[PDB]
């Protein structure tokens, strides 16, 4: 019928469709475009998926999970996954050699979920919205993944899509998919697009050579843990030191202040996108005690220096690789939220030698919304 | 002879000032009281360092900011104080210390970037100095008043150019140093081991050197028989075998070599020194680091046997230094009478294991806290002197 275009991400979804000649991104029914990737389990037996499940995250760490994307697909052996396991707050325990996320459902209950499971449910939230926008039910979609996934990892991917329901036709790669946006599917020649994929744990740098609707991946690279929420950790650290320094007060055991403060660092990292300061303000922040600070643009980039930086190493290694050189790069495409970041892009620009990237897509929507025109092709 | 406080100026106070830490005391109404400072740590570290914009820092702020200020940051300044260039000690200290070293008049000077397009060059005593004014300025917010005499602490091998340049560096910070006293015989004053004759161990093992001294006390007379020890093994180094162990293994879990990232080292030896601190009265410790690098977390647990397997050489080899002073003192192991352990390294369970093991089960005095014990003992002199 009418196929949705869905990104499913690590950290945030976005669904889209194609109707009426164009892409649009659907809002959830909590007004927002691109929806978190969580699952949560209470105690009083209730499932919430999304916003709901982020926000009672603190007060539940063990049952609210997050980052399946990071498991789906994958053994147990996979040296990945036996990272990934020491820093998730919910248990992930072996089963017939793959990883199982393990929950309290209330009741006394327990359960055991693969992470395709899980993916499962964030992708019944996208149908849901989708359905809701469009007044009638969703059967097929065009859900994408990460360029090095392979076919375990694809069709686990697809298989999320049948647990929720959905017939995934297609699995497109992101890049790919963010080269669609752009308009590069245009039947125009051969070109030499980099993708700078930048979210909020991962980044991904992708060369493409497309030629006439012929796309090729034709190198691959990143850092598989560094992403927006590195940026907010940098802050927080900065800030949690400078509030003992002039209050006398250690706040590092107190998961409230903490997160509260994570909250507002995440507020102002985003504000610090579009101006050059942000008042970061909690009312009683720690035993009473309000806290209090501004932070420039100066000291975010400053603080997240050589993270910024190294972010061109699998630029560099991905030119390398494709036996390309920089001047060879035809379009720099960035996508992923933390691109919005204005020293991201002028590293970029610098590092290019000048060259602007490519404009008029929204970075957060971008990878939905080419999965959205090749939905609305697939019809 | 006697000193007598006034209402302005106040008692006399005891200093251990140390290689890597120092600590202030007084005796005050029947008990030694050890000082906290500004902080609330009854240790100050013995720190200095000289930022880009003109101030000058000491104790945990100078420490605090070590990484990122490396040539600037001053430490280790007792290893050099009161001798000469040419002594083969600092010819070989030299060689790793992060700030300049220059020779000025035959001696070792540490020359740092005081801000303002400026140098300038202090003598190993000058730094002390400034130690000991921070640790001045504690005694004196906790007492109230100025505070203007010491009875100070130093190794019981420093020579007389090193008694004077400690007695000079007192000098220098406002201090009249009216003792300067051993640092084992200050440990078996602290334990009462001055109130028949007797012969004391002192195992002194810190955070940078080990030191163990012979001691014979006769009717309230002390005298240093022998001393031996390693001048470059302490805590810093049972940190680093741990160090080691996790860049390799990160390494091979990850890909990812650390070693040349310096925030990341750093970062991960802030939480091996707090693991290794928990693991003298736990059996495992967590190590986890956020972001530690590129982006990647850190995460692995440290058990106390892994932690002694890792120093089990290190360990073992502090027994050696003990048998020299016992041969050279002309003493068997049955001819002691006392034990005393100071030094915060001392708190690991192997470190008494292996003493208490070497004296076929002798047990080790207990009453001291094991890193204020020299200053306590330094705190019992200054209320003698002071008249009580
Ligand atoms: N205006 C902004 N400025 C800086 N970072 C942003 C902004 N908006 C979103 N981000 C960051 O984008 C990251 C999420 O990227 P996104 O692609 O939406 O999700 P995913 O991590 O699933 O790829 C978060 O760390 C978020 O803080
Ligand atoms: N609980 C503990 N367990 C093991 N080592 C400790 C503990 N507390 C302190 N230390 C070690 O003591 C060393 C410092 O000893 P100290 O006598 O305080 O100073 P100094 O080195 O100046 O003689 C440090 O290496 C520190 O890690
Ligand atoms: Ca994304
Ligand atoms: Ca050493
Ligand atoms: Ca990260
Ligand atoms: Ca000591």
């Amino acid at each position: 019928g009418t196929v949705v275009g869905i990104d499913l991400g690590t950290t945030y979804s976005c669904v889209g469709v194609f109707k009426n000649g164009r892409v649009e991104i659907i809002a959830n029914d909590q007004g927002n475009r691109i929806t978190p990737s969580y699952v949560a389990f209470t105690p009083e037996g209730e499932r919430l998926i999304g916003d709901a499940a982020k926000n009672q995250l603190t007060s539940n760490p063990e049952n609210t999970v997050f980052d399946a994307k990071r498991l789906i697909g994958r053994t147990w052996n996979d040296p990945s996954v036996q990272q990934d396991i020491k820093f998730l707050p919910f248990k992930v325990v072996e089963k017939k050699t793959k990883p199982y996320i393990q929950v309290d459902i209330g009741g006394g209950q327990t359960k055991t979920f693969a992470p395709e499971e899980i993916s499962a449910m964030v992708l019944t939230k996208m149908k849901e919205t989708a359905e809701a926008y469009l007044g009638k039910k969703v059967t097929h979609a065009v859900v994408t993944v990460p360029a090095y996934f392979n076919d375990a990892q694809r069709q686990a991917t697809k298989d999320a899509g049948t647990i929720a329901g959905l017939n995934v036709m297609r699995i497109i790669n992101e890049p790919t998919a963010a080269a669609i946006a752009y308009g590069l599917d245009k039947r125009e020649g051969e070109k030499n697009i980099l993708v700078f994929d930048l979210g909020g744990g991962t980044f991904d740098v992708s060369l493409l050579t497309i030629d006439n609707g012929v796309f090729e991946v034709v190198a691959t690279n990143g850092d598989t843990h560094l992403g927006g929420e590195d940026f907010d950790q940098r802050v927080m650290e900065h800030f949690i030191k400078l509030y003992k320094k002039k209050t006398g007060k250690d706040v590092r055991k107190d998961n409230r202040a903490v997160q509260k403060l994570r909250r507002e660092v995440e507020k102002a990292k985003r504000a610090l996108s579009s101006q050059h300061q942000a008042r970061i303000e909690i009312e009683s922040f720690y035993e009473g005690e309000d806290f209090s600070e501004t932070l420039t643009r100066a000291k975010f980039e400053e603080l997240n220096m050589d993270l910024f930086r190294s972010t061109m190493k699998p630029v560099q290694k991905v030119l390398e690789d494709s036996d390309l050189k920089k001047s060879d790069i035809d379009e720099i495409v960035l996508v992923g939220g933390s691109t919005r970041i204005p020293k991201i892009q002028q590293l970029v620009k610098e590092f290019f030698n000048g060259k602007e990237p490519s404009r008029g897509i929204n970075p957060d929507e971008a990878v939905a919304y080419g999965a959205a025109v090749q939905a609305g092709v697939l019809s």
